[PDB]
């Protein structure tokens, strides 16, 4: 099993990546730690805590940084509405985030292992940077770090960048300089995700609490991200780290010289990669380029159908 | 028929674009202005001159900026060789430039105009800058500009610049806050052009001069453009602006909001190009999307015949 | 009294800084945070904590972040030595460090506090931008920030930057970004400081512990202050922070805009100080201008002789 | 005699430097060459043949370039009003322009010399920036450059920045790495020359063509140097470098090594002077310190006198 912890910004997406880490035998789920991104740290924390409370996943959530290292914050409430994870409705929310500070948790249990545990953020980047500055020692300890955020071609939320990544380019600078083995779902591949609505009623046919979920997740965005970037259906953007640590053979990578521009201006928070070798410099980080997505959404719905 | 301005900076694919602009009937070639780029000026402006008496172009050539506005020079002699147009030997030159330097002889053309002039820069972009800083009232009767330069996906010369751009970052800055009607054919188009050996022997066996002369310049880049970048074939970049202003249905363009990032840094010289049309800023160029290669290809036969 | 949190990266003058902090009857010294900067932070650390068991001083005393939160980390041991306190030698350690991080005690003694306490960074302000941006419910809490940093004319480091902001800008612009009461002793007021042979003779005379403390350590950078920079003796920048809580007439300052330039380049961790408002932006600053230097050292000498 | 070409952008102050350069016996001016700044060229241009026409001088007039080589273009009407050159009266216009454009007039003129010419920049530098790279031929050519620009303290136009560099900051960038001979006689200098009424009055006293054209100017100035700067006087920036020509002996400069900061952001334009030598790169300046202003302004009446 690989063990991880998912760091991440409920989120569409991140409720299907939570569905599947907590549920997959592949994977052992750690710990989730929330940071704040497609809404604010209240909400995407209160989105998490309510995915978990309805699948019943017995998984500590942690709370991280309310806010980016250095930038203004920003949100994706045109994606993700105004609660972050607009669709489903829950009952009442009984569980509650664990005392412990993320970035606490994370440097923690980083620090007492035996450096088996992969790091999966699927959010901006801000909790890992902080650890990563404030314990240097977590460098040998952590395995790998499989993270969404990213795009060698075009951005989402600006023309040169990925959310993630604009949402915090300081610490997404910071990961990127870590030396830690990096693996990036980039837009570039995650795009390929599309849940059009056919794909939203295999997952209701599967059914169950899973189902129901996905499917009150899904038909949200899938009006959002037509609208906003002309996508065919919503990515499932985070769960492709998932689906990467379950099987790598579904996912073809490259490896390529990754920098992220920190530079005010029209290509601020950019990952620049390499995809030519022309710079001449040692590759940092597999980048992803194509999901066969008939193995992928097969792992999805064998995911969901473990919920029944 | 399209009168034009071409400026070049031979260059193995500027010789091919000048064989095409020279010959066809829809383009009325007005004037070859040379800049210095893929090699240093000297080197450039003979090229040029050899070019055309090899092919017996009766155009004036004039010599323009012999270094970009403010960064330090760099040259492509990874692509184009030591002589800046490695391959055809030609005999002794007995043409020369014209006295009147390039700056000078587009904007005294433009001032004089009827407005109808096209400028079609294809290497860097130093003497259309200096031109529209040095005389402003040139703006106005520029008709249109049809530049090779640019990638919305990935660069070469770095993984986000195209050489052109990078060669003069703040030259095109100039030139794409112009608001002159722009048309950008980027490598994402041109990288399409490869001239693999079938294309070469297609010309080869439709002969004389300009076939020649086709088959010596484009063997040369078929190595270096394959060592350096993996392409299959030299691209013949700079000819597909030729095409375009011949028929423009051949190539399918994009509208987008193009800024270039003048930033030190990893994206310098990069042509930021909005695709999905995020910031809500309206179009400032027609960038190249696809090219009908067995259209282009046709097109380039026909011209090599017309020097037979 | 005005309770302060001394956070602090000794550092020479920082032990100025502690000395007086300690003993003033003006100053509530709640604790002493460690910033990595002028050394590494086990090093700091280890200063801070010598300098408390030298002069009995009972505060608490906790460690903070041992990077910054995005840069490539700097040190000055031009100035400081391989100790980072070059100078004294101290008995063996015997005081310890409080098990608590530094940005969760400035954090949770902020929130629990009745919003007058100040903080005095005289570091580079990396715990400061941590905390803030961790916590940001801190914000409204902060009395006042009283920092050592910046130049409104020239730099220590590089001729733009003083040392303390160049060692994390990013932290820097988060502080300066935050809207808390903030005044800022820069270079052009603490380079009027200069611990000169005839000043040392003065604290030598009143002598005790601090009193050889105090030679001991500014006979070191007596020497480095020259060599590095004009200096005709060591300055004692930190330990303005302190007077200036004590007895602000002591000092003039002028309130202006200042804004923390992060830009790679000749300019970065520079404080762009509007001296004469053209910018037509309101203060953000106080900003340190002269200091009476028979007031100050009259100052050090008093609480030097409260040592005895 | 001291040859000269004064290129400039009049503007008040520089109609004083043209008054004196015309007049003094150790300077042979050649030529005035007129660039965009103060206002655009259609004014600095009349406003440049106003004042030769006004004194009689019989020195050729070429105008320059209306735009900076890069940035969107800035002028300062809020100094120098609305005509550029608001107070004095001008007889109707019978002097013009040379047909040569100042650019090839610099270029042309430098290469067939003997190396004996200095430039004297007092305007943005764009004139002198587009000359050396359109005939880099020119470097060695020039004997020295003394231009009123730049400080190393605080700007003017901004916070960081000096107009004549913030008006062009790629120009500058090309200047201050050109290797040629640099005097630069920045705000921290130049703003000592405050000409306050009694100097104007001074002037008056002298009377004579001179004398009148100079109140007329200074006075205007006056008022908005004190409104915009707080200044007690309008400085005569421009008149020093043609003081520094007639008697270097007059003014105190430092060697520094100086680096113009192109970076977009707070301290775009600043000209980083390095006052310390800290970064142990050679000088490329000769920087203004002081001037003697009662030397000076006895230089000034001297060559009022000279008119009558
Ligand atoms: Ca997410
Ligand atoms: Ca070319
Ligand atoms: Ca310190
Ligand atoms: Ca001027």
């Amino acid at each position: 099993k690989r063990k991880i912890i998912l760091d991440c910004d409920p989120g569409h997406d991140d409720a299907i990546a939570i569905m599947m880490a907590a549920k997959h035998p592949a994977i052992d789920l750690l710990g989730i730690t929330i940071v704040a991104g497609n809404q604010t740290l209240d909400k995407t924390l209160i989105n998490g805590l309510n995915v978990c409370q309805k699948l019943e996943i017995n998984v500590p959530v942690y709370a991280g940084m309310p806010q980016p290292i250095m930038r203004q914050q920003i949100v994706a409430d045109n994606i993700h509405g105004d609660t972050g994870l607009d669709g489903p409705v829950f009952e009442p929310l009984t569980r509650q985030a664990e005392s412990t500070h993320a970035v606490k948790y994370i440097i923690d249990t980083l620090m007492a292992s035996d450096g088996d545990i992969t790091l999966v953020p699927v959010g901006p980047l801000s909790n890992i940077a902080v650890a990563m500055r404030m314990q240097p020692a977590i460098l040998p300890k952590i395995r790998e770090i499989v993270l969404m955020g990213g795009a060698y071609g075009t951005g989402n939320f600006t023309p040169s960048a990925e959310f993630n990544i604009f949402a915090d380019p300081e610490a997404a600078r910071v990961v990127f300089t870590s030396g830690v083995p990096l693996v990036m779902m980039g837009l570039d591949l995650t795009n390929q995700t599309v849940c059009t609505p056919d794909v939203i009623a295999r997952m209701e046919r599967a059914g169950g609490p899973a189902g129901e979920l996905f499917s009150d997740i899904m038909n949200f965005t899938l009006k959002t991200q037509f609208e906003n970037y002309g996508l065919a259906g919503g990515p499932v953007h985070d769960a492709t780290c998932i689906g990467y640590l379950i099987n790598p053979d579904g996912i073809k990578t490259q490896e390529m010289y990754v920098e992220v521009d920190v530079n005010s201006g029209p290509c601020y928070g950019r990952t620049v990669c390499d995809e030519l070798g022309v710079l001449g410099k040692p590759a940092n980080t597999k980048v992803g380029i194509t999901i066969d997505t008939d193995w992928f959404w097969g792992l999805v719905e064998e995911c969901v159908r473990g919920y029944i």
